DNA sequence: GCGAGCG
DNA sequence: CGCTCGCAACGCA
DNA sequence: TGCG
């Protein structure tokens, strides 16, 4: 049929192909229209607050998740008037205009473009040199899974954050692991925030060394949860809160309370189930913006590691370097 | 999914 | 016109 | 010249 128009909180968004299948395993429950309806359910409320003012990359499947994948950082030169952008700087020093999430219409436009997963930077525009978010990525290695991740998050990481006077917010990744966010004052750069995250990861590890590893080299990790400290680098992003994932059942990265995480199963949260699960339930991340935390406690961990003779760790193998940057 | 470049 | 082609920043095997 |  011809295209239709969605009125998204006052902004008109062109919408096509509602019945195109994106998730074959789900049949009629895996159409592009189902995906747009899910995003309409979350983009005005809890998802928008967590994405607000952030530049994002888009992981697009215009022909569904078994077709071509388009990972897109730059915004197309020609695009609707209602989309806003902001300037990000990549590890090489190149800059680009990235889509900035300012209104539910930009999430719905992304969905119309086939975006399954949104990937926000850890900064807010326009101060895109200073993260306001430290990310902890609990990544089960072969032989481990979500049970290990939720156990380590609840029993090791959360009590450590309590001891440090820090508050963190957990979500399922929608894969096998767990993400934990700390809102921080935007007072430190990517290098400093990443060092803080390395010191946090090393402290989690030394509290549960049989369950946790920070080893960059895979042959040393074993059947343990890896804390991927490099996710705090520049141009390293995360699937956003409330993003659908490229899994056969369209799982969703789901914010939880710490109490819920203890017994959670990530397959419970999909683009088909999440809206009904939010109804009547307090947003567990309602307070994330209420306290702009200092990195101070984690930078103390950094200095203590330096006294142990432990400094920086390798960046990812593909990681660029800026002409003036320090040892990668 | 869509615009730019081609023939 | 219809049709194909980018859409990732990057170091490496 | 691809891999991911
Ligand atoms: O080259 C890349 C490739 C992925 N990136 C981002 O990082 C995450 C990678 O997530 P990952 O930990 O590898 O796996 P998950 O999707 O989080 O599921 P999991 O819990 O099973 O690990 C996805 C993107 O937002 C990135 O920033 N740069
Ligand atoms: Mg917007
Ligand atoms: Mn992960
Ligand atoms: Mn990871």
């Amino acid at each position: 049929s011809a295209a239709t128009e969605l009125d998204v909180d006052g902004v008109k968004v062109r919408f096509t192909n509602p019945d195109k299948v994106y998730f074959p395993k789900l049949g009629k429950n895996g159409t592009k229209g189902k995906l747009v309806e899910y995003y309409l359910s979350v983009a005005s409320g809890p998802m928008l607050a967590l994405l607000r003012d952030r530049p994002v990359h888009l992981q697009r499947f215009p022909d569904g998740i078994e077709g071509e994948e388009i990972y897109q950082k730059r915004v197309p030169q020609k695009h609707p008037d209602y989309l806003e952008t902001c300037v990000v700087t990549f590890p090489s020093g190149r800059t680009a205009d990235a889509l900035k999430i300012t209104h539910p219409s930009s999430i719905i436009w992304a969905a119309q473009m086939g975006t399954v997963t949104l990937h926000p930077w850890q900064v807010r525009c326009p101060d895109t040199e200073h993260p306001d978010e430290l990310r902890v990525d609990l990544d089960p290695q072969p032989g481990t899974g979500f049970k290990e991740a939720r156990t380590v998050a609840c029993d090791v990481l959360k009590p450590l954050l309590d001891e440090l006077g820090l508050v963190g917010y957990p979500k399922t990744s929608g894969g096998r692991g767990v993400h934990v966010f700390l809102r921080i004052k935007p007072q430190w750069d990517f290098i400093e925030v990443r060092r803080a995250g390395i010191a946090l990861a090393r402290e989690v590890e030394r509290r549960a060394p049989d369950a946790v590893t920070t080893s960059w080299w895979k042959e040393e990790r074993g059947e343990r949860l890896f804390i991927d400290y490099n996710q705090n680098a520049r141009d390293r992003t995360f699937a956003s809160a409330y993003s659908v994932r490229k899994t056969p059942i369209a799982t969703v990265s789901m914010p939880l309370s710490w109490d819920e995480l203890r017994n959670a199963d990530p397959d419970d949260y999909t683009m088909n189930t999440v809206p009904d699960l939010l109804a009547g339930r307090d947003d567990p991340w309602a307070d994330i913006d209420s306290v702009q935390q200092s990195l101070g406690p984690l930078l103390d961990l950094v200095a203590a590691d330096e006294e142990r003779g432990l400094g920086d760790l390798p960046y990812p193998p593909n990681y660029p370097k800026m002409p003036g940057e320090p040892p990668r």
